[PDB]
């Protein structure tokens, strides 16, 4: 049958001490609601209903694309009370599974199960095994079923002694949420409406609640401030660098990496200690990354290496292309196959043919280079003061000279050859040598201060 | 009471295999003596009695702003012998407390507690609870004083499986010091005057000792070594980064950073992995700091963004303003709000007013640049082979174009237009537009070697 | 009595994905195999016969300075057939050691144990405790000796709540090895001849078969996928860098330190976290290393400090000599005492002289440079376009301005003084002062478009 999710994210996170609400703080690059969100949508949820509430409007332009139902709440008086904000919307014979926006590791598996184990009009209750259970409601089973839920004040002494214990997360059907949360009362200390009530009003109904146990315990914990949020952090990138180990990516340290986005890799693939992976990344065969790199919404081919301490985003870099050490890709940066970018080098927006090398102290930018070129050492495109910037075009196994400047818009054509220490402001033809004639004075017997 | 401290800080540590003496190696980037000078302090300590030998030249130059009595001990006789050097200026009604120099990371917290727990003429004695409290001293405890400390090689059965255990850190009143330490023998295996003795003569006087447990044995914890001095100071930044956490600092990875200092910050900070912050840094709201970035002795305004493997020292920098990647700030190098310094770029000794761009292959020293000025790639300021070392001033809505010399001492002044390629050794004049006239030969036909 | 090893290296190692056979994958930046070639060697193995199979031109290529015998198995039909292969170039009377090509960690002194234990004509057998022996075949010990090995499907409800196991590493003489491994049978479920199996046939001739406990589990792990290859790869990095701590060398962080390769060290030395040594690395005296640097076959001296995010390969430095941040040194960089390298400093194949200072935005490549030189900020070595790239000589106490370039090949001798942005093609003689004649444009009233 049909699914949908309710996600409850309205918290404020007062001990975050953040502008922010409670659900928007990041692990992997995105949102703690945003991974549950996810995880709902890959289970199948037909519908999912976002119970929200402060930080509103940073939750709607952080969360503009999502695709939930925005149900504003506009107060906190218990779980039951949030849920109840979205049953006009459950269908009578949909299954509805119950998540915190604040809980961003929980399973497709461990739900999958959750929701194949719910009895017809009964509920799924997802508990976990603590060794130090005190301050949690107690799982009490008679047969296989669910018959209570005892606090820690409540519970006599053998019960104490039970480690399972309720997380609050449950499936059930649509028409059962609504009849029931109709009847959750706030008769207790805090004078909220718990969900965690429904165990028992579905008990008084003879309908059978059945426990599923969560796999992990770190699996169903939230993040309350942002000590648990590291500790959330640190657990989602072991398991994320674990996946990546055992698909054959060679990682050299799983506790020195941190992937926030995606990776697809061939093999034999080699990333060094302290590499970031951020946006939509792909690796081809036998890529090797070396330390401290930090990859964001790049294409890397076939058989390149990237050196130590190089920074590349929004760029491309075409097969057994070499880059690095303390290299620099800006956006729009093209590198084609077998090509070199060394160190200090600043290369934006800008296309680089075939075979050429640029391995030292330069600038390109807003620049077109063809195949088998050298751009010398300390070369710079450059601009007049104007308005905007204009492109420099390199043709085919052009030389320019180190410390050149090419000021845009300027064209040099194939098989050009550009002197040292030149700056060239108009065009250069087809196999034109231009070489800058320097005027000296030389000084004999000048005695240095020494 | 009044309270006064003694330090026992003499030994050679052999095992550290250094010319230091033992307590003078770091633990976040100051001795390990230090540290417990500063606890010292922080409890109201009047007096700390400084008790020194081994090193004793390096303790002088290393400490020599410390408020300490220094008491120079000729020769290590035991711990009894070494307090008993700092005895006479004990006060009679002070409580003293005794700490080891090589160990570092105890609390204020539980030292609060031990004196507190001081019954009057009588001893409050730190213990530690071990799961194998194997080779140390036993705590017997009748009703709740200690009757006995009874070593591994006296003890019974039963005494054995005693998990508390002596630490040799305790409080006692200045009279019951002198007159107990006059009292301490050295016959023993070892030969030596041990503190621990006090412990039976205290008991011998119809005097009570109190036990307190400390909450944590890392608390207690020694460096003999290296390896023990790595361990101290995992946990010490571990329990500085958890600190941070629950103050509302987002640190992505609390194993991958270091504070070596003192952090003020804001709310909503961010620091990427691998960030160590040295020396007094403050923090303002919203600041993100990249990966691999070192602070030290730095002020950061509201909303400022340093990108990754950025190196600042002794620096300020203005709000909204964005460092690097790559980037290197020098002493004295102070950026107004809304700058721009980019990769490969080294600021030094200069200031750099509001909405400037110095974002490439630059080095900028001993100079003042006003506002809204482009300080194009590979920008040098230079000095003559001299003496000493002139300034360079650029005034407001300057342009500098790439690649120029800016050859001190030089004034330019505001409004002024600087052509790419340029030697500047005169005063540029307001509005002035300064452009090199390049001779350049044109060779046509020049077939490349190729 | 002599020595010769067996070790087991045929496997493809399908679960880590990869084109390179099982054993060629590294831990610590070499070959698991080569670690266990190496641990036989040290043993003082005469011999060490290698059994490979799968990627065999690979193992060839990869190991082709390894002095061992090449047994080239074509089928993999059990460990016992596995060493049979090698068994006819055993010696009656020497002991043989059978070690598993996938299982780097197994250390020397576990190793010498297992030889001395070997009773006359009998087996020493090396286990291992597992508070989780499920799968595992069972230890039965008998006296002191073992008369059996009982795999999880047969033993009986006691011999399950057995922890030592069996690891499948063993020593006996060569003649007992020729005679036992020939009544090895493979009726089995997987129809395998098992190394095991010789336990049971020495028992069967009443040799006697003595056991001895590894002493650490990961000792005996081998890696089938990658995910535990970093695992060893941890355990490898901790335990170097916990001989390193015990020896007097200060690694801020253990668990951020790579050592691949070797490392000679001195006295009062301190490394920073992320920093990775690799090759054959020479460290003096109070050598300081700052956080990120990367040293590969490198010799430093005394006093020398290195500041953070530099990369030096194959290449000297002299006594207090001060390098980086951000400095990279390339092969054949030799850098004298005192000498000063900087920020976006390249050095190539060049020597640079006592005193001198390259401190920033510079390339030097196949250069010589005297003492006490002066290598101004944007100075760059370059080459004609031409074939081979030539040398450029500076000789002492030379001075060179700002954003230079220097041609080679010239050569610029003792006391020259070359002024900023000068382009040098010619040799500079002795005491000759250079400066570059500018021509510039001065347009009063030019308005910026502002
Ligand atoms: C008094 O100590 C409080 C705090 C104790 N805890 C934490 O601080 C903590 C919370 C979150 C993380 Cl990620 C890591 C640690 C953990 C300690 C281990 C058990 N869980 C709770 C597991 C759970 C999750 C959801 C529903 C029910 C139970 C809380
Ligand atoms: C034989 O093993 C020796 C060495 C055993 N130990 C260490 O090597 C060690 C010492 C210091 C650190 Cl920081 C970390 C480990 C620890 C093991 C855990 C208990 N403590 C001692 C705790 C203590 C501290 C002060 C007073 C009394 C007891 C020593
Ligand atoms: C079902 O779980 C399988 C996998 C279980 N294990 C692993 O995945 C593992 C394997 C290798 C490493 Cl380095 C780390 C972990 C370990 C768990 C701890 C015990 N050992 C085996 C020890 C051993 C080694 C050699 C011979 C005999 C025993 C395997
Ligand atoms: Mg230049
Ligand atoms: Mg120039």
């Amino acid at each position: 049958k049909a699914l949908s999710a309710v996600i409850l994210a309205a918290g404020k996170g007062t001990r975050m001490y953040s502008d922010l609400p409670k659900v928007l703080h990041t692990i992997a690059g995105k949102p703690m609601v945003k991974h549950v969100i996810d995880t709902a949508h890959q289970l199948g949820s037909e519908n999912i209903h976002l119970i929200y509430g402060h930080g509103g409007d940073l939750m709607r332009t952080h969360l503009a694309n999502e695709q939930v139902n925005w149900v504003l709440q506009t107060e906190q008086l218990g779980t039951a009370h949030a849920v109840q904000q979205a049953a006009p919307f459950f269908k009578d014979n949909e299954n509805i599974v119950v998540l915190y926006g604040d809980a961003p590791l929980i399973t497709k598996e461990t739900l999958e199960k959750l929701i194949e184990a719910k009895p017809e009009n009964g509920i799924a209750l997802l508990t976990v095994n603590l060794d130090n259970p005190t301050g949690y409601g107690r799982i009490i089973r008679e047969n296989g079923n669910v018959v209570a839920i005892v606090e820690q004040k409540d519970a006599n002494a053998e019960q104490l002694n039970i480690k399972e214990v309720n997380t609050g997360v449950m499936v059930s059907d649509g028409a059962s949420f609504k009849k029931w949360l109709a009847r959750v009362g706030n008769n207790n200390a805090q004078g909220e409406y718990y969900l965690t009530d429904l165990i028992a009003l579905a008990n008084q109904d003879n309908c059978q609640v059945v426990a599923v146990q969560a796999t992990d315990v770190m699996e169903v914990e939230g993040a309350n401030n942002r000590l648990q949020l590291a500790a959330l952090e640190r657990y989602f990138q072991n398991k994320q660098a674990s996946k990546l180990l055992l698909e054959g990516v060679m990682i050299y340290d799983p506790a020195r990496f941190d992937l926030r986005g995606t990776l697809e890799h061939g093999k034999d693939v080699e990333i060094d200690v302290n590499v970031i992976i951020e946006g939509n990344v792909k690796l081809g065969d036998r890529v090797k990354i070396g330390t401290g790199c930090v990859l964001k919404n790049v294409v890397i081919g076939n058989d390149v290496e990237i050196k130590p301490y190089s920074v590349l985003e929004d760029s491309i870099v075409g097969e057994k292309a070499a880059i690095g050490p303390f290299s620099r890709l800006r956006p729009g940066a093209e590198l084609a196959a077998e090509t070199h970018v060394g160190n200090f080098v600043e290369i934006k927006k800008s296309t680089v043919g075939k075979g050429s090398k640029v391995n030292h102290l330069t600038y390109v930018g807003d620049s077109e280079i063809g195949s088998n070129c050298n751009i010398g050492a300390g070369v710079i495109t450059c601009n007049y003061d104007g308005a905007n910037k204009f492109k420099t075009i390199i043709g085919d196994d052009v030389f320019v000279g180190s410390d050149t400047q090419l000021v845009a818009p300027v064209k040099v054509a194939n098989g050009a050859t550009i002197g040292a220490g030149t700056t060239i402001t108009r065009d250069v033809g087809e196999n034109e040598l231009v070489i800058t004639r320097v005027a000296q004075r030389h000084i004999q017997g000048w005695q240095r201060p020494i």
